[PDB]
Order: C-alpha cells, then sequence, then structure tokens
C-alpha cells in the first residue's frame, strides 16, 4: 500500500484543563476515554469496530495497569482490541499516530485508533523502595522528574531553551510579542468557532466544555516579569508552555476500509518520521524533521497551507520560522501550547486532529513537534 | 518489502538478577544500557550506524525522563538516533521488536534496534498529589499498581491465573510438576553454555554473570506450598514467575543493509502480530495469537521447530500446549519465567533473543507471550 | 510553706484558632511563645526573672527539639532557666501547673511558668522507621494514633463517651441542649469582654484576636446531625469537642516573691490533684477528682462559687454536674471546649487562667479535666 | 516533710539494645513495662500499691497514646493510678523521679513509680499536614528532628560538643583515652556480676539478658576514626553516645510508706535540681548543676564517694571532672552512655538506679546529667 491509502476518518479531544484546576484529580484514563469515545463518535465508527490502538503517555505513574487498555476498554472497544502505550515525551501522540499508520500500510489491521494524553495533575510523588534514608529523604515530584528535567544537563526543559534562545539570539521581546499572538489567537479562535468540531465536553458536578488556559493572562504583565528558569534568561512563565491535563484521539483505517463501512476519509497521510539532536538541543529539532517529512512527501515548504508547530516555548516557534523561512501568518494560526496548555503526552495527537478538522479540502499540514531528549516527531496529511 | 526482508543481525542480554538482590540498587537504565552494547557488538555493528531504537518497559516511575533515551545514548550511539518507548505489559519487549520490523519493512529506516527492560527492584512507591487525608493513606506500590493488579476485577495476575487454571482443569499438581521441568531445564541449559552466545555480564564490586533465580529451588519443598493468591488457588511462589530484573536487545536491518554494511543475518522474520480476550483470561491469550502469526506467515503448528511461550505461571504453557496440541519436548526447552525470573518489561525481547541465538540454520522458532489487560505478542523467525 | 503561700500573678492565653484555619502552620512554639509573653506582661514580671518552666503539650511531633525550652527561650527568658515539658493528655495544662505549684511549696524556687499548648493543626503523619514493606503501607495521621485513639479498646475518645452516655442514660437531647448553652454562652461572654483580661492577639498578614470557633454553629442543624463516633451513638461534630490550636500560660511565686517584686497575687492555690479510673470511662473521672481536690481543700461542693469542667464532650459536664449535684449556673459559665475548642495540651491551663481572671475577689473556683487514658486533673484556688 | 523521709525500695532496667539490633521493632512501651514490673518486684511492691507514676520519654511519636500510661497498666497496675510523662530531654529519666520526690516530700502520695524509657529504633519519620509541595519535599527524621538537632543552631548535639571541647582544649586524645576506659570498665562491670541487680531480661525468638552496645568496639580503630560531626572536630562515633533502646524505673515511697509495708529501704534523696545555660553549652551544664545540689545537701565534693556523670560525648565528663577537680577513679566506674548506649528518655533514670543498687551502705551518690536545649538535672541519693 502506498501511504496515502492511510486516511483519518475521525478526530477528537477534550478541553485542555489547568494545572490542579479543571481536571483536578480526574486520571488521565477518564480524559482518554472520553476522547476516544468522541473520535468514534465524529468518524462514525462503532466502537466494535477497533482492532488496535496506539496511545502515547509520559508520566502514568499511579494511573494503574494499562492505561492504554483503561482507556480502549472504557470507550467500549472489544476486549479482542489490541493495545499499546507509546512514550516519545511530548512527541507521543504523534508517534502514536505514526505507528498505527505503519501497521495500516503494512495491510496487519484495517481500523485503528491512536493518540495521546496526560494528566499533569495527577502525577503523583515518588518515594523509593528500601531501607528508608536514617536523617531522612526526598519525597520526588514526578513531572520535573519524569517528565522535564534532562538527565544528562540536569536542567529544565525551560533552561535549554534559554540555551537556545541565546545562542540564536532569539530575544525576551520576541518571545513576548510571539505569546502574545498566541494567546490572542487562541482567544479568537474559540470565539470564531474553530475549535466546536474537535471537542467533547466532560462532565467532573461541572461541565468543562472550553480550554481553560488561554483566558489566563495580563498583557501588560508579560514584559514585565522575571527570568523563570535561569538568572539571566528569556524564558519566562508567560512566553513558556504550561502544566495541563487533556487528550486528543483519531480513527485512521484504508482507503479499502472507509469503502467497506461507508466512511467519509477526513484527510489521508502524506508522510511522517523524527529527528533529532543534542538533548539540550531539542528546540531546533524540528526544523530538521521539516525537511525530512517534506522530502518523503515530495513536497517544499510552498506547498504546506498551515504548519502546527508545538509551541513549547515560543523560542521553538520562533527559530524554526526563521531558520526555514516560513510565514507566520501560517503558522499555529489558532494558538498553540503556550496559550492552550501543554499535556504532554496530548499534544502530538491534537496538533494533528486540528489539522485533519481545520484545513480546507485540498490544503496540506505540517506538524512537527520537539520532545525531551533531543528528538523531534514530524508529520504531513492532505485533508480531503 | 516483504517481511522476509527483516533480519536480525545480533541479539544480547544481561543475566536477570532476583529481587532485590544481583541488581538491586541498579538502574533499569544501566542494564538496558550493557544489553544493547552486548547486542550491536554481537552484531559487529558500530553504535553510530543505529539509525532508530524502540525499548520496552513497563514501570519507568523515578528512572527519570525518557529511560530508553538515556540507554541508546549511553550505549554510545549518536544523538540522531530516534528513541521510543513501549508499554504493552509483559508483552513490551516483543512489541518493540514488531514496532521496529514495521518500518523497516517500510524502508523508512535501514538500521534499527529493539528490545525490553525492567528494574522491579527499583520501582518507587507513590504518594498522590494533593492533601494528604484526614486520618491518613495508603503510600501505594508502583508493582502491584502499575504493574501487576488488574484494574477491572482488582486482583493480581497470579490470581487471574488460579481462575483459569480452575476453569480448565489444570491441577496444582500438573503446575508444579511443569515448573520443576522449567528448573531442571534452566540448570541443564545453563551448564551446557546455552545461554553463553546471548549473555553480557555487568559488574555492579561484584561481577554477575549468571540468571540468579534458577538455583533458588527446592524440589521437595514444591508440592508442600500454600497458594500464593487465592485461599483455594493452585498457583503458589514455586509455579509462577517471580520479580525480577534484567534487559534484552536486537539488531535488526534488512538484507541490504546487512549486505552494505558486511554483516550476517543470523535470522529473518516471518510474521508478528497480537490478540487479545477478556483481562482475567490473558492467560488463554497465546492459544489465540499463535494460529494468527502461524496464518501469517502460511505455517502449521508442525512447522515449528522451537516454541517460547512465556512462562508468566506453569499454567500458560501447560494451556497453550494442551490446547493447540503442541509437543511439550519442543516447548521453552531451555527453561523460562517460572524458573529464569520475569523482569516484565524484558522477557518479549527476552525469548525472541534466545530463538535468535539456539534455533539451528534452517529452524522455525515461535515466541507467544501473554500480557496484563488480556493480551498476547506473538513472533516467528526463521534461523539462517 | 502551706500550699496558700503559693499565688498566681498573671495569666494569659492565644485565641483558640479553628482547625486547619486561623493558626494553620503556625508551629506550637509560636502560640506558646506568646502566651508566655503576654502572662508574664499580665503579671508585671520581667523575663529575667523566671527561674522554671513547666509546660504541657500533647501530640509536639516535629516541632523541633524541645519546644516547652522553645516557648521560654522565644519570650526572652534567661538560658539559666529550667525547663520541662509534661503530657497527661488533654490534662496536661493543668498538670504543668500543679508541678510547678508542688517546687514552689517545696522552696526550690521562688518564681515559675507554666501552662500548656498544642497545635492541632500542624500535627504530621508518620511512616515507620525500616523497609517500607512489600505492597505499601499506611501514612499513620499522628492525632488519631498519639491524641486521640484510644489503646486498650482501640476507639476514639468520643466512642468512649457514647459508652459511658449510654450507660448513664445522658440522652442525645440533653447533649445537644448543653452544646447550644455553651455556644451562647461563648458568644455572650466575648460580646460583653469577659475575655478582655485573658487574651493576647497574634499576627499571623492578620491580626488574630478572637477565639474562631463559638461563631461555627447552626442551632437548627444540631438536632439533626448524625452520630459522629458510632451507628447508635448520641455524640455528635455539635455536641463534641472541636479540633483546635492554642496557648496558655500562668505566672506563680510565692507570697514572699510577690512581696519582693511588688506585685499583686491574683490568686491562690488551695488544692490539685488527680484521679483515674478505666480508659473507657475518663468521662466519669472528673466526679472522682473533685471530692478529692475539695477535701484537700477543707471545702464542700457548696463553697465552690465556679466550676471549669472540661467540655471534653457535653457528655462530661453532664455526668459530672448530675452525679454530684452541681447547679448548671455556676458551671462553664463562659463557654468551654464544645464551643470554644479544644487544644489538647491548652485546655488544662486555660481553664484555670480563666478562673484567676473571671472570679470575683474572694470567690473559689474549681477545674476539673478528663483526660485520654481514664484519668482527670483537678485544682482549686481561691480569687484575690 | 524533710527530703530525706523520701526513699528508693527498688530499681530496675531493660538491657539497653543498639540501635535496629536487640529491640529493632520493639514498641517503647513494651521496655518500659518490663522494666516497671521489674523495679516492683525489686521493691516487693504489688502493682496495685502504686498511686502514681512519672515516665520520660522524648520522641514517643507513634507510640499511641499516653504511652506512659500504657506502660502502668501494662505493668499490672490498678487504673486508679495516676500518670504523667515528662520530657527534659536526656535529663528525662531524671527529671521524673524529681517529680515522683516532690508529691512524696508533699504527702500528696505515699508509694510512687519514676523512670524513663525511649525505643530510638521505633522513632518514625514525619511528614507535615497539607498540601505536598511542587517539587517535592523531605520526608524527615523524628530522630535528629525532635531529638538531636539544636533548634538555635542548627547542629547535632556532637557538633555542640565538638564547640565546647575546641573552646576548652579537651583533646581528640583525651576523649579517645576517656572513650576507651569507658568500654574496659563497661565489660569489666559485666563480668563481675555489677549489673545482676538491676537487669531484667526480655524475650523479643530470643532471650536479651545483657547490654548489646559494650562489645561493639575495636581499640586499635579508634584513634584512627575520622570526625563524626564536624570537618575539624575532635568528636568520632567511639567517643559519643550511641543511638540506643532501654527503659529504666525506680519505686519510691515515704519512711512511714516503707514501715507500713514492710519494705526495706535502699537509699535516701538528699537533694535534686537543674541548671541551664546557653543550649550549645549543654556539656558545661553538668558543672553548674552539680555545686547547686551539694549546696541543697548541705554538702562538699569531697563528700560524694560516686559520681554519675552521663556520657553523652566523653567532652562531657571530661569538662566536669576537670573543672570541678573530681577524681576519676570515683566517676562513672562502671561505664557509662558511650559504651553502655544512650536511649535518651531512660538514661536519666539508669544512672539514678545504678547508684541505688552499686553504692555500698553508707555511701554517698551523685548523678548529673546533660540535656539538649542547654540544661542539666542533679541528684544526690545516700544509700542505707
Ligand atoms: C522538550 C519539548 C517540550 O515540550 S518542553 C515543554 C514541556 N513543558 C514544560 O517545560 C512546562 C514549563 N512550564 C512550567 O514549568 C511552569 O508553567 C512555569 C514556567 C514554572 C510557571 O509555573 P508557575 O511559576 O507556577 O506559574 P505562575 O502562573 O504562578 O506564573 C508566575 C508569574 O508569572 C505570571 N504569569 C504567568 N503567565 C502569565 C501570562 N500569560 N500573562 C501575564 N502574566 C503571567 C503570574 O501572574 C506570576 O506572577 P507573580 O510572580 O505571581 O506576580
Ligand atoms: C499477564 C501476563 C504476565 O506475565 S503475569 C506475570 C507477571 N509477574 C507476576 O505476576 C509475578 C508473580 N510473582 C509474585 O508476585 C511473587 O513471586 C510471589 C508469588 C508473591 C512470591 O513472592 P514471595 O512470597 O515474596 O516469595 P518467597 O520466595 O518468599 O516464597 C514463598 C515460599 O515459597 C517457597 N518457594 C518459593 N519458590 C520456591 C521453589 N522454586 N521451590 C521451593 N520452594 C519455593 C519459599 O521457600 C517460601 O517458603 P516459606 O513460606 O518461607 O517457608
Ligand atoms: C479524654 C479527654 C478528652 O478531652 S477527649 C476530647 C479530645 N478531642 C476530641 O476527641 C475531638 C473530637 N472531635 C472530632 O474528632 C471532630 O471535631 C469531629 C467530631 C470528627 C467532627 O469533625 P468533622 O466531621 O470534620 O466536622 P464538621 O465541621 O465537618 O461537621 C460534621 C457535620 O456536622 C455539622 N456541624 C458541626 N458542628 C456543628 C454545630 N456546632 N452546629 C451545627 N452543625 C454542626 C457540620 O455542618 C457537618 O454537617 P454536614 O455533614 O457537612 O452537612
Ligand atoms: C544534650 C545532651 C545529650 O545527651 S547529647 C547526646 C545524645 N545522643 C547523641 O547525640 C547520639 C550521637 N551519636 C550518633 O549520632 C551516632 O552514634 C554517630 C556518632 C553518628 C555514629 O553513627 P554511625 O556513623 O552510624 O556509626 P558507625 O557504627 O557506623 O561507626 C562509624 C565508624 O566508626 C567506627 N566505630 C564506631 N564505634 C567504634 C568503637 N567503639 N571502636 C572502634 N570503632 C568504632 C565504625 O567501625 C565505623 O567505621 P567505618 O567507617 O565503617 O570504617
Amino acid at each position: 500500500r502506498p501511504i496515502t491509502d492511510v486516511v483519518f476518518v475521525g478526530a477528537a479531544r477534550t478541553p485542555i484543563g489547568s494545572f490542579r484546576s479543571a481536571f483536578n484529580n480526574v486520571p488521565v484514563t477518564v480524559l482518554g476515554r472520553e476522547a476516544l469515545k468522541g473520535a468514534l463518535k465524529n468518524a462514525n465508527v462503532k466502537p466494535s469496530l477497533v482492532q488496535e490502538a496506539f496511545i502515547g503517555v509520559v508520566v502514568p505513574s499511579n494511573a494503574g495497569q494499562g492505561p492504554a487498555r483503561q482507556v480502549v476498554l472504557g470507550a467500549g472497544c472489544d476486549v479482542s482490541t489490541v493495545v499499546t502505550a507509546v512514550n516519545k515525551m511530548s512527541a507521543s501522540g504523534m508517534k502514536a499516530i505514526a505507528c498505527a499508520a505503519s501497521i495500516l500500510q503494512l495491510d496487519l489491521q484495517e481500523m485503528v485508533v491512536a493518540g495521546g494524553m496526560e494528566s499533569m495533575s495527577c502525577v503523583p510523588f515518588y518515594l523509593p523502595r528500601g531501607e528508608i534514608p536514617f536523617g531522612g529523604t526526598k519525597l520526588i515530584d514526578g513531572i520535573p522528574r519524569d517528565g522535564l528535567n534532562d538527565v544528562y544537563n540536569d536542567i529544565l526543559m525551560g533552561a535549554c531553551a534559554d540555551k537556545v534562545a541565546k545562542q540564536f539570539a532569539i530575544t525576551r521581546e520576541e518571545q513576548d510579542k510571539y505569546a502574545i499572538l498566541s494567546y490572542k489567537r487562541s482567544a479568537a479562535a474559540w470565539k470564531e468557532g474553530i475549535f466546536a468540531k474537535e471537542i467533547i465536553p466532560l462532565e467532573v458536578t461541572i461541565t468543562v466544555e472550553e480550554d481553560e488556559e488561554y483566558k489566563k493572562v495580563n498583557f501588560e504583565k508579560i514584559p514585565k516579569l522575571k527570568p523563570a528558569f535561569t538568572s539571566e534568561g528569556s524564558v519566562t512563565a508567560a512566553n513558556a508552555s504550561t502544566l495541563n491535563d487533556g487528550a486528543a484521539m483519531v480513527v485512521m483505517t484504508t482507503v479499502d476500509g472507509a469503502k467497506k463501512h461507508g466512511l467519509k476519509p477526513l484527510a489521508r497521510m502524506l508522510a511522517y518520521g523524527d529527528a533529532a539532536t543534542h538533548p539540550i538541543d531539542f528546540g531546533i529539532a524540528p526544523a530538521s524533521v521539516i525537511p525530512k517529512v517534506l522530502k518523503l512527501a515530495g513536497l517544499q515548504i510552498k506547498d504546506i497551507d498551515l504548519w502546527e508547530i508545538n509551541e513549547a516555548f515560543a523560542v521553538v516557534p520562533l527559530y524554526t520560522m526563521k531558520t526555514l523561512g516560513l510565514d507566520e501568518s501560517k503558522v499555529n494560526i489558532h494558538g498553540g501550547a503556550v496559550s492552550l496548555g501543554h499535556p504532554i503526552g496530548m499534544s502530538g495527537a491534537r496538533i494533528v486532529g486540528h489539522l485533519v478538522h481545520t484545513l480546507k479540502p485540498g490544503q496540506k499540514g505540517c506538524a512537527a513537534i520537539c520532545n525531551g531528549g533531543g528528538g523531534a516527531g514530524g508529520m504531513i496529511i492532505e485533508k480531503l
């Protein structure tokens, strides 16, 4: 099969909750379950048709055995469904979609689901096994420990971004200008109904139906903030992604599978892949994966109508756009992780699902998402 | 490409350590690093040639950001290497190999490594985020919580095995006879040098060069033990797999990649896949995945020379053999997880690597490994 | 020396804070320090004159080394001051005063301070030393563990009170009537300025100057509440004492010491002592200690103008009054622990200090306070 | 009464166990129970005659409600018995005896028990109440937190001793010579049967009948050790007291009570008291309390036949002896806390009970014990 036989037939996501707020105490598996129910409904695919699932999640500690399996069975899929979880840090939700696409192209399955999820609010603290040391010991926070602290450099992802920003003269002022644009774009998109196709609401009693993060902004305060990660840094709490909860899922099949069940293909796969570099330099990895997947698709930069370059920090889209010569009016046009937030296992799936829904038929979209350890995932789709 | 273009060029593993013993306080990332270095040496592949890695690991809590990445960089691979972790419970090490095979068949990479790892000794305890409730709360053990307790039935994997055993009249005595055979087969294999090709030793100061579990047996005591999981049960500490630490890796390429680099293919891929059923019934899933992968390879039961059916409990090989009509003299002939131990992320890779080394040229081997949540992975290879 | 040579020259207390409210995160040592500064100021005694201190505190875990010493040095006393802490559960603050009185009567010191303190809000959770058990373990709440759970019966103090209430036909209705009277008396006393002599305020920024608990009442809801401790119980959250934070201190000397420093004796000691019975029956112990200290003072029930019978539960003053034939109009006339709250190490000192301030000159007051394990302290003073 | 009317009629103690060794996991209340039963048996006093108890214990966290009460009821005393715990750090066991003596002299009771206890092995770790902070927090060790760290200087008691040693030229070599003498004196006393009168054994299954610490010595290694507390320090693990478990109790009455019950007085009280100085200087406090209690008894240094100056560190007896001009052949003649160990709540009672048994009729003994926060207790008795 050619890669273009792989089609997306549905996509949905939860709202993104703010840290310890809307989805406080809501396990990641609940979020994933509701996103998957939503995606299957969007696809008009009954859960019993799903043969296999790949779900990204980075720090599922204390969510119980096989949280990806919990999601799939919770969404009503049959126990015959095959399920795997993947962790590629913030690329997890995209890599899950890639793995699903690979088994479809090899005709190993016909109907598959994929996506990503994270509850950063529910990440626990750790105590090591064995003898508690005389004199006491640290209760370890799983978020920096397994999520956000670089092992090799022993500094947070944001401090890595400070390094890249200084090296490439990406100023505090440019980062704040970009952050403001992201917040304003997120608000405009919500007002225009842009997310209506892709959002499913949750009851928690309250009903959560809107992204929580993007109203949490004070434009006048942004240039006044102190550096958040290093003493002479440029990255701040306003121009960095936030800690968040959410899930995003897609339903994928082959052209034959769609015909067989009378489904409407929403988009098709053109290319996917990954690139990596030094851990501290994850911020430049999207600029390497993008040419790689363009080449796989037989396309050039001018052929992409919309870019989703995950806003890990304002630093990353800024580096990527300037280094590759991208038009900012075609990049992250409905906001991104700086203003919508960043449940790390979710975001890679969210930005792909967003392109599936928001591209006009015929248009091509490219998503690129950097990840801890120095990587980035890339993916190109064509709207149908 | 055809699946038969996918070839294994190397395989290696650490010894398996017993719980809180040989590899006590040794992070999973150290174990995986040494297994990966060993596999690359076995393949005569310089680490700089590795383009992508998939590594299985089930409960990596508190091992730091991106433990699979830590392994790959620790082993000397270039920062350009693409890395993903996978969790399919005890099938993780096998599913990783499958994912690697898929991208090789699609010509998305040429040189890939895959495997699995677990340090059960280093799994931590959890405390949830937020208010410790008045009256106190439970400090949670990550091993049952994220590893071994079934979410849906709220019983341990061994209690699930008790259920399957009683349903299908797999007696305590049959389970004990199988357990004794496994311990004896493990000791005989060690004495005969069977594992010399696949083992790499580790310095921990001690040198660990031998599987620690298989000498921890008293044959006369085995029929005297009480049930380990349920009051009227048949599963015991002796006829159940143990808790362990270890890692296993393989190096994979295409027939063209092997030619290009002057490498000797050891084995080729014939088929891989997965099946699943009700979570409590994971023990019967290997009996479903085996016919599935036989059909994918165009083979019958008689065409397989060696079976590796992971010994999660003696129950599982016994059910599988009697349901499919397998010859026990061709099943788990050098022992298995009851006597060698079961680092859950490792075992699916171990049993495939074992077939790569121990099959005679021209022979075909089938590996099947059940997993929490109701699944099993399957794989068939042919020795060259 | 006769006991009547022992005189009180000052007394002060903090407001009582509600659980995890006004004094949340304020260590017990801060509360004790401010109460002791206040008492010394009330006495017109410079801190350098204090020779010895006894301070009651029941659960000082994690308050650091020698919290009683911390209080004394924090209040400005010289390092030459001798300091001891005592724990007699809820009798601690009274027993501390008794011990101080004993060394004054023996002329072993001339100027001493005594009192009680507790921060129930700051009591920690416990994890035992050594190997954390496989499968997890309980994080133990210090409040029930070291404060409120009876060791012998393995039930809470309130469940003990249910037992005594049922045995002596002290009804739910009588307990609620008493609880209402306590809340109304507390409010009336605050409005009338009754506590103005004895209270010192604290800055925490906010200024805490009033008892927090006594406004936390809904009179209409009281008869509607469910039992709080046992399924068919009579004790409820409204008619039981609450969990609270506070400290109370007194300054004591001999008649000669007062003359020497030109101090005004506020009251003199007539008798003190203790009685005890079966742990579950602590509620009847005040009725035994009262005749004991009356006999020591050469007095009868009619000779006491005011009674302070600590309101551990409404059960306890009710039992005591009816069994001894006391006039309720002379008992706990300005409220008590049901409505003002009950920092367990404090209350014994509070009720004595209250009598020191609120008796008219010439009048005699008797304080009696039951305690976990089956005890009660008693004390009689004469206002001067 | 005169102080000389107060008589000791019995004394006993557990062996002292080494940290996490003989009495590992044995609650302090068990140790105190057995010591109290033993003392009552030594006195030939039936437990039902005991009217009141004072028991010292410094860090009873997680030992349950009212551990002193648990000891008294566990020993078979009547529920009518009045019970109080006291904490004066390492003076607790002595101050308890003082408090008992005071109420006997005032004729408030006739038959009283007193002593001290500690299980340092069972001291727990602490987690504060409320939100675990983002980023994690310290699991606190109760031993330094509530036992051994000075609050004001934020250094351990051993670091305070380093300060006193350097200020007064008490050399490493002098401290080591004293430590060696203590270990040798302890071994000689054990061999000579010195402790046979005062020890009661315990079943834990093992029988513990001997002090565990004094054989844990290597004389040749002592001068080779590194400082234990400060980089340029003189205090080492060998010349400092150790962490230990144990309990010691006495039975006390008046000359009239002894006559009434046909008991033999063993010793009489001559004086008791306390002194204090700056917290870091607790090591010089015994040199202040000794002249104080000598004056109270109308005695001089030459009138004392045996000194028990608690060996918190070798520093403390050395300072005391040279400052007061004491004859070392009369000081700690059967070893002390450096070689026998130092359960902090126990030791003040142990050294007084030891004098009760080991003094010859007509001899006078003085005990002095320093304590955290800057204090020392002192006591003088006369053997009958
Ligand atoms: C490797 C590939 C990747 O994807 S890396 C990305 C992974 N994710 C991350 O690294 C998450 C990084 N983010 C964080 O760690 C947190 O959000 C950080 C930066 C630490 C901020 O947390 P925290 O300090 O708790 O936030 P805060 O809300 O209290 O803000 C601090 C001060 O800044 C202000 N602030 C914040 N946002 C805005 C805004 N949009 N507009 C105006 N002001 C803002 C807050 O008001 C606050 O101010 P103040 O100090 O209280 O006065
Ligand atoms: C879903 C797909 C899957 O892969 S499921 C499988 C995943 N893994 C698991 O589920 C791990 C299951 N195993 C376990 O949980 C533990 O190994 C269990 C069964 C609990 C045993 O742990 P534990 O009780 O600590 O072991 P233990 O060594 O103290 O043994 C208990 C008593 O039995 C004995 N015993 C043990 N093994 C043998 C043997 N081979 N021969 C003779 N005797 C044996 C021990 O001597 C011990 O005896 P005793 O009670 O001390 O007298
Ligand atoms: C041995 C000698 C001694 O001194 S023994 C005494 C030592 N101290 C103790 O034993 C403390 C005993 N008290 C306690 O343990 C707690 O205060 C108990 C009883 C458990 C209550 O705690 P908690 O359940 O958290 O309180 P809550 O405020 O949520 O109340 C529960 C429901 O009752 C109500 N309530 C309470 N007080 C009143 C009142 N004064 N008037 C009207 N209603 C009241 C609350 O509104 C609450 O109602 P709801 O269930 O939320 O609808
Ligand atoms: C304020 C009034 C007071 O009463 S203050 C006193 C209160 N109590 C205290 O302060 C307790 C002070 N003691 C302690 O904290 C511990 O005992 C300290 C000093 C920290 C020692 O603990 P730890 O380091 O675990 O001991 P350790 O047995 O491992 O010994 C360390 C090395 O020294 C050696 N050592 C020890 N004792 C002896 C001896 N008697 N003869 C010869 N050698 C000795 C050990 O062999 C050990 O050597 P190595 O480093 O393993 O080679």
